[PDB]
């Protein structure tokens, strides 16, 4: 019955969704192109559109989709800052998402970035691979005993905090809604500025909203402990990357791990190595020995993908039965 | 200025030891060469020799050292499988070590290898560096819920077990002397073969002895779960690397992280990139997308190095006060 | 509106062929799969099949193609060792090729491999990229004055010779046939074993036939000048790659540049980086600092591709008109 | 009755320097001291008491350095290099400090390297190597072009530029040339002299082989890049300051410049010849140049061949012996 058009489709998306669809028999169409004003016409006549985090679901796109017959927007993601939710509501277009496919996948990836940066595992790998077994510049630091500041102690942030507590770190936390689980781990809540000044490692797990946009700016970087590590597996626009470059150059910021980037939408998820990279700031970030960028793969585990696909297909079935689930606000 | 000769010296060694020697004023000499039968003559007239894990302290070397006037052997390491302890004892040469400079350094490195392999971070890095933001082949797996088998639950193995429990892993353990802290974490002890057959990830933290040599061989790899991950931050000779190659090629072994290698002694710690690598087995291990080798750097953190230098210099001061500590015995 | 089925099609092939002005109203179909016994059925009802150098055109494949209605085999290549020519002839299936799309493209690539190996440019690139501006191991040698031995002085060999003469190299040559252009360049013909013993650099440009198969074997490697450079942009089976590995490890062979490899057929032209590489010998060749392998891209220039497409489309038109051109004969 | 004292301090010394110079010194027995640091105002004191100082291309031999060296007893400055833009020759002369150099150790070593950069860029050999090393045997993005038939413009047809031109003519390239002082050997070769702007507009590949002087400084600037053929290749094995690298970045990003090979960089002096991989790179412009797939940078190694090194060492030790006997050779003058 039901027909679903997926934008920004990759092979991992079709594999996982085709496996999960043995339980549903929806008719699945995978389109590679990003959703934007000039591709929305591809969804003409599709009742359901399945979008990912760098699809453009601003007002003009939503208007096109609604006018073309689309009646549900299914986000195969937890995040939803790319959707104009007020406009969806005005158009009577429900928006559904997958709020907790695997908080562990994302938290673990953040911990992986930390360790790769700390022990210079990315540099080591390239050395041993060519028969360079020298260790200059690879000396790391013990995680045990360090102060780890978590900004945003929700599903992912809390899971990240628990892992880091298991390394014997001292947890510092900031959230407008503190939670008791963090305290039970030994964490202590404090104000943002104090967290920044006291943390050896900071990790961002708050959503992107008007209040978190450029939360990490020049001013705030200058507050941080010299040589600190910053991890961003949240959203690119949580940080001002031009300011990160200056702090990296001065040594003020010791390490940076990114799984997201502010201008990632038209570059991530494809191989653009054959052409010059246009984004000056990203190119410069990539040049540093103490920066690691992964291309928005913190979600990318077998279990995460299976849960995304199962929950998304269930969301759609629930909507089709008139009892929708996992709606976004 | 008591005189200490350091073999296999690297810049990080002379830097850390020099900083720590502000509190002692020993006279420190750093030799780059490895200690072996051929190089032992360099220690003539040195009362104290400081060696590392790839120096050869077998009987013939210890005999030369003793004949040349050396009276103490200070290991700037926790491990001591490179020392013939019976022969040291017969010669009246005490051997001292640093047993617990930082169990966390080594455990954390093992967990780093696990995550790099899992999320293919070493491959991702190289891709994004050149503007390849594609994700094919990089899908990993949640650590939460997996079974992690720890072989050797001592200072490092236990610290590793604790970290992995914090990711929500199910801990399985094998040690001739089980310890209660592991059970308090939720770990369950079992026999070696059962641990191998049931684990998704296996990590080696037992010392190298005649009983652990080639513990992971062809037969034991075949009993492991298909696609499992094996981590070796112990010693090279705990595994048979030729058998690892065959299991990697078949897919039987899904991942391998090594910080040690059986024939590392004359290879590691130096940049040999300008010449062909002679060792066929290491070259082949290095060829795989699901193998990561680090060059015996699990011990290499600021805190580990400072503790190694401080404890080693203190060990030597204690010896020279007639109250030796951190001795290793036959 | 004759239809053409292309096997082993890559994006650069379909772009190339579609952008030609020489379509002659043909209908072009591009299949990615390699031609072999179990894919030949895809050509059922196609009058013309276009194949590349790693397609299987042995007798059983040719029999299927003829039984399925294919009447012409068009090689988008110069080389034809992959074709059983006697069997094609017995089936009345003409085979056409492109013998001289661009001898310069291929010769220039060989020269590129030479310079890369000499100046260690592949190593330098990765160093500078990460801010390593050190030069240890990168010292090269002046080409000017060196002896360059060319095995096979045909279209590509003589173009290569000509380029190497322009660097002021001394040219040595071996071919069953004299070529007066080689003498005009200053080249001297000599016997194979003498060429091998006297040359600083050797480059292979003979076709693969039963007489050139494994021309470079253990015994002939041992005759070469110690530390010499060997370049192979001919065909993989001209050399014995297991013997190349031993000579590289001993230092007897100083450098190796390959654009071709004996078991390339099912490996080259794809990205196989996500899985272990099965071929031990290729994995080991890839491990060396003084080996460069490119994946059969010597033909791969803008001008070469355009000529291959134009000449191949013309060859097919000329066959259709009953005046065939560029036939290869048993 | 037959021959059977002299102390030399080398700045910016590397292992390949002490090895080559020690081999050549079997013929002399001078006393050789190798210092790693770069020569500049605050390291000049290390040459106190040394009659001879041997410097390389990134040592600072401006007036204030030369004044310290002279005051400290140094009597000869021996450049282990062909180039000399780093020396204030008028100041050396005013101080009575002769400066000697090695003008032609191996013009082939440098020309050949430039050709290597061309071919690596053209066939993407650097990209292919990293692919095949990890089992990626795909060829997308690696299509090159035939050199045969292309136009190659040589700016500066001296020893190196002429050797380069001859090599490129052997590939069947058409040679275009610009030099304020044309020479007949290039024409005899089939090369055609023309004005700079016309060379820039007509060339598929341009290679710089002029010295750095006040007239060649930023010779390749934004305006001259905009004159070039779209998608052209530029090669710089001359000096860093011959080009404006910020403008090269904009032309690379637009596609106006198709390829860039550098063996030299304007701010190289305090970074090249060292492994600086363990720290951030401070220079924004170099970091960005390094990011591109169609840029290759080698760290000033065009001179670096066995034969070049042996000639530099032999000629440099000979220049010092000749000076010591009062009959100096290979002097450079203001
Ligand atoms: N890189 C990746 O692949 C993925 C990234 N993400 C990002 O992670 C974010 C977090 O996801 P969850 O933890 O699941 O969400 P959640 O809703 O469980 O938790 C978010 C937390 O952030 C806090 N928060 C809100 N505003 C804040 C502010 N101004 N300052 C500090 N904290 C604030 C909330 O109070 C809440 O505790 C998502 O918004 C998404 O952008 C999510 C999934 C994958
Ligand atoms: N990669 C690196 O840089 C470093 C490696 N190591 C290695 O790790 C090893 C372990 O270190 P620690 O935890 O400090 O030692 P430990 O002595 O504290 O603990 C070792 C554990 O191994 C167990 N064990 C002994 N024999 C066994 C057997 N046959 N089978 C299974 N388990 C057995 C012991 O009962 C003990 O619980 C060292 O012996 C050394 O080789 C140590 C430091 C650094
Ligand atoms: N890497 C690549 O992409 C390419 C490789 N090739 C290979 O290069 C080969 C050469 O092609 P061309 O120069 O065009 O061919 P060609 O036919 O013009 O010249 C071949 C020469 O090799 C000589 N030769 C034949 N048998 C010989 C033997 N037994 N020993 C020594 N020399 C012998 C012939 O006398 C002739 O002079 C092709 O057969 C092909 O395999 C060709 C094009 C591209
Ligand atoms: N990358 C490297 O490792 C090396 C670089 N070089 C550089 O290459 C340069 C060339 O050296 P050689 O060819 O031996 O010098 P050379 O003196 O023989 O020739 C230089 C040529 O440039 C020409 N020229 C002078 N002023 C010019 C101007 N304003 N515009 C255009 N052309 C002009 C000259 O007339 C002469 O024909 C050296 O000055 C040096 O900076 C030299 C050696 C090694």
């Amino acid at each position: 019955h039901m027909r679903i058009l997926f934008f920004s489709s990759q092979a991992y998306d079709s594999e996982s969704f085709q496996a999960s669809n043995h339980r549903h028999g929806f008719e699945l169409h995978f389109q590679q192109a990003h959703l934007q004003a000039d591709t929305a016409v591809l969804a003409q006549g599709f009742e359901v559109v399945c979008a990912f985090v760098n699809d453009d679901l601003s007002r003009p796109v939503l208007e096109r989709l609604a006018a073309g017959g689309t009646r549900l927007v299914a986000l195969r993601s937890a995040g939803y800052n790319h959707v104009d939710l007020a406009a969806a509501e005005a158009l009577g277009l429900p928006v559904v998402h997958v709020p907790a496919y695997s908080p562990h996948a994302v938290a673990e990836h953040a911990v992986g970035l930390i360790l790769t940066l700390n022990r210079r595992l990315h540099r080591a790998y390239n050395r041993t691979r060519e028969g360079d077994f020298s260790l200059h510049g690879l000396t790391g630091f013990d995680l045990h005993g360090k102060r780890v500041g978590v900004i945003g102690t929700g599903q992912i942030g809390e899971t990240f905090a628990r892992i880091m507590a298991g390394f014997g770190c001292e947890l510092l936390a900031y959230d407008p809604y503190p939670n008791p689980r963090i305290q039970a781990l030994g964490g202590r809540y404090l104000a943002l500025d104090a967290l920044l000044a006291e943390s050896d490692i900071v990790s961002l797990h708050c959503p992107l909203t008007a209040d978190t946009r450029h939360l990490i700016d020049a001013q705030r970087l200058a507050t941080m402990k010299p040589g600190a590590m910053l991890i961003n597996t949240g959203r690119g626009a949580l940080v001002n990357a031009a300011a990160l470059i200056e702090a990296l150059k001065s040594g003020q910021l010791g390490y940076l791990g990114l799984d997201v980037y502010e201008e990632e939408a038209d570059i991530f998820f494809e191989d653009r190595s054959d052409q010059p990279l246009q984004d000056d700031v990203l190119a410069r970030l990539l040049s540093f020995p103490n920066v690691v960028v992964t291309a928005h793969q913190a979600f990318l585990t077998r279990e995460a993908l299976a849960a995304i696909a199962d929950t998304t297909l269930d969301n759609i079935a629930a909507w089709q039965d008139g009892t929708p689930r996992n709606r976004v606000r």
